[PDB]
């Protein structure tokens, strides 16, 4: 959450701003009145805490001389004692209200931000595409091959997959990689490690479990609802990540980066499992594992000062550019819309590969620099409070990737291997057949 | 579960036979004439209703008759009515007594399983070392270096994985892996997967949650108490699996192998992380990554024609022996005694390797023949009623794995990196150096 002093005009603040940030995001301009209204409250509440301590040490102190009368001393500080008690209840209740609405607010968009409800405004960053491909349209970019089938057709026609056993073993969206399916979700994980590793990044593999109280730190109330599962174990509850962003962000919680200088950025390339309900998506993105309940991803978390955080943001979008560039993928990098920008993120921008068969655009990363809005929450101090900044973003989240592939790498008789991904592959491969037909065909 | 039929000798069965299997496993002998007993009952009803529907058919074919009288027909036809309904009722009821009754008795153990309850009687079946190692002692085997340290010390100077902050995010026996802890499990998931692949499994990648429904047909009640993690997902419920044996089990439900000569032996390298309770395991091997919630694991599962299953069995343990050879880790083959096996399996061996701090054999492998307990319930068909076998073994879990090759890796300034795994690593290192002291030493 933001510090409770931004509110605060008299503190340094700039309410005013908190509000335009609000307005951008389509989100509640009251709170922040409201926010305010109670602070002053509790300061209220803390100043008469504070003179009834005075009152009664002054009062006890008089008993003591007294004690050579004093059943009225005696009877004051019971008075002051009983109010001090109530005053305690009430401050107590005061901060949780007023931390509780700080909570609800999210992070002061970025001006660099265009300010819109409406994705369409998504501003257009880059766009890149791969030799030989002229222009984004139904072609296999990588092949030159019509993209006739989609990603789910190819990876069929491979028998890379199976749905069906899928389906009827976990249900909707449920899945068993085979074959050259499970070989190419192996090899992207490691070809993503190998990468990151050579950019300094350290390896980090995360739990795909979290306590609750974690949790509660670095998701907003909205995953609660629809997107996390929760975990049953005997009396105890825990849940489900919905990527490794979570648990990695809280890794370095309560400590602190004293020699920042030296000591920063760190870079994690985080990789996990990640499970999300899904539970607003019905029938979109129907067959494949293009959108699935359970998928891995190679995950960049970065923690760096907070005047270093825009360029590290840049850095990171480019690692990830650099990444899909290796691959052969067309894609462009959007920013966007404030009206989009989850309660962390202060900007973020979406790298949407080109999907041929699809002939769309397909977001296949995310980069957000979240400033220190988690940090500040999971207390992760920086230099000389002053926290570090967080940012994170996807490098491959890799079943979906796949996908991406898949449609560009088609050709008549089955499916070219990107040759990044050769190594990671036994045999290495450079083509492999279609073994299955459609039944539709 | 077994056979209706293999508890009644008018059907062929040997009751006889299913006792003397509940005595060697500890369990119930009781079950087995209880369940003939409620066979008994079940088949009086059928008799019964047979008969009702024969008199039934005469009593309105003769309504149809005196349709030219006739209330004492229609009285008839309404008392026979009312006992069928009540025939009918019990009739299913006795039919779910009866199989949850079935469903209580194990597998009938092999005759070459050593009757006992005590595991100290587990049969030495095989022992191995690897070259330039003498016999187990405290010496890594392939270094020839005292075994000064723990698995769980080794990691830690090696800067391989967390359990401090592992703990603080997921709670008891949490983790993350880091660096080279990363990159070891993945390079023992993708040897793994190559390995078996060379031999002709099939690699599948199961989901790691499964329905409820599909479960119980393939876990024992036991499981479903103190192993496995259950899942929220809205107003429903799933479970995770604690072994891809679970899911891919139920891979071929339904299905029927009719041609077997050709279509069988079908033998998979299942991979997928693995998630347990371990709620009776407490305190018990306490830090390290040896015995925790979560792991991954690379499965042997292999279906074939019940002539051949005990072939396939030698089969599959002699591929397990061959990995570990391959990694240089001395250990021994156990047949494991009748009381240690679970409802499924009719012969169980363990591969234990040697751990040399700790001076011991520790289970890395469990390699069962279920025969046609499980694919019986599944409905799994076999030729020409005739069900598959089942058959599993663990070929590695990867962590507990990584714990036996840090004990015999290990030497004074570091770990050295099993040959057959530097392929699957960036740099392909040889030896890789520890970072970080001990606080003890
Ligand atoms: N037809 C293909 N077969 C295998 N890999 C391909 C194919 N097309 C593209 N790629 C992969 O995608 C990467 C980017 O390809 S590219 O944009 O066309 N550029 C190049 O190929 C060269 N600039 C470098 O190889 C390549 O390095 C290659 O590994
Ligand atoms: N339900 C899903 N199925 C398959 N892939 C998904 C699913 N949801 C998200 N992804 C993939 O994971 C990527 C990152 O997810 S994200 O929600 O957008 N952002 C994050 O999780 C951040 N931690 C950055 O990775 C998405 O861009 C998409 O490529
Ligand atoms: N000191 C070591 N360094 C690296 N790998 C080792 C070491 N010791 C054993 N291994 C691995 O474990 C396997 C089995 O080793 S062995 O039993 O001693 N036998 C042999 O090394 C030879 N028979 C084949 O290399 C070897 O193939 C090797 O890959
Ligand atoms: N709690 C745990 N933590 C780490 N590894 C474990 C844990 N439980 C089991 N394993 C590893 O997984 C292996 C197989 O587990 S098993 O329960 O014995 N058997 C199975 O699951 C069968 N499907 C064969 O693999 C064990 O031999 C052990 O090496
Ligand atoms: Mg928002
Ligand atoms: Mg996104
Ligand atoms: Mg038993
Ligand atoms: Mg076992």
């Amino acid at each position: 959450m933001l510090d409770i002093n931004a509110f605060l005009v008299e503190k340094g603040g700039d309410p005013e701003i908190i509000k335009a940030s609000q307005k951008k995001r389509g989100d509640s301009v009251e709170l922040v009145d409201e926010i305010i209204a109670e602070y002053k409250e509790w300061v209220k509440l803390r100043f008469d805490l504070d003179e009834h301590n005075k009152k009664l040490n002054s009062v006890q102190k008089e008993i003591g001389k007294r004690f050579k009368d004093a059943k009225d001393l005696i009877a004051e500080k019971e008075k002051l004692s009983n109010e001090k008690k109530e005053i305690i209840e009430k401050e107590a209740e005061a901060d949780k209200n007023l931390r509780s609405k700080i909570n609800q607010v999210g992070n002061i968009v970025h001006e660099s931000v265009v300010d819109s409800q409406d994705e369409e405004n998504n501003e257009l960053v880059r766009t890149w595409t791969p030799e030989n491909y002229k222009k984004p349209e139904q072609i296999a970019a990588a092949t030159g091959a019509p993209a006739k089938l989609s990603h789910h057709e190819v990876l069929l026609r491979l028998d890379g997959y199976d749905p069906e056993r899928g389906v009827r073993i976990v249900g909707h969206r449920g899945y068993f990689l085979r074959n050259y399916g499970v070989f190419l979700n192996q090899a992207l994980i490691n070809y993503g490690l190998s990468f990151l590793s050579s950019k300094g990044y350290v390896p980090l593999q995360a739990p795909v479990m979290m306590n609750k109280e974690v949790m509660a730190k670095t998701a907003q109330l909205s995953q609660f609802d629809e997107e996390l599962y929760k975990v049953i174990d005997g009396e105890d509850e825990k849940y489900l990540i919905a990527t490794s962003e979570q648990p990695i962000s809280a890794y370095h919680a309560g400590e602190w980066f004293e020699s920042p200088a030296e000591q920063l950025p760190v870079r994690y390339a985080g990789y996990s499992s990640c499970f999300r309900r899904e539970a607003g998506s019905h029938g979109k993105d129907a067959w494949g594992i293009f959108r699935v309940h359970a998928f891995e991803k190679i995950e960049q978390f970065v923690l760096t000062e907070p005047e270093k955080s825009w360029e590290e943001f840049d850095r990171m979008i480019g690692c990830s550019e650099e990444f899909y560039q290796s691959l052969g993928l067309p894609y462009r990098v959007v920013g966007i819309v404030s009206g989009e920008l989850n309660n962390a993120a202060a900007k973020k921008y979406d790298l949407e590969a080109w999907f041929p068969f699809q002939q769309e655009y397909k977001e296949l990363v995310s980069c957000s620099n979240c400033t220190d809005y988690q940090s500040r929450n999971l207390e992760i101090r920086c230099g000389i409070k002053k926290y570090v900044h967080c940012l994170n973003s996807t490098l491959s989240a890799t079943e979906r990737t796949i996908c991406c592939i898949l449609e560009n790498y088609q050709k008549e008789d089955g499916l070219v291997i990107p040759e990044v991904l050769r190594k990671y592959i036994p045999g290495e491969p450079e083509f492999i057949p279609y073994i299955k037909e459609l039944p539709k065909n």
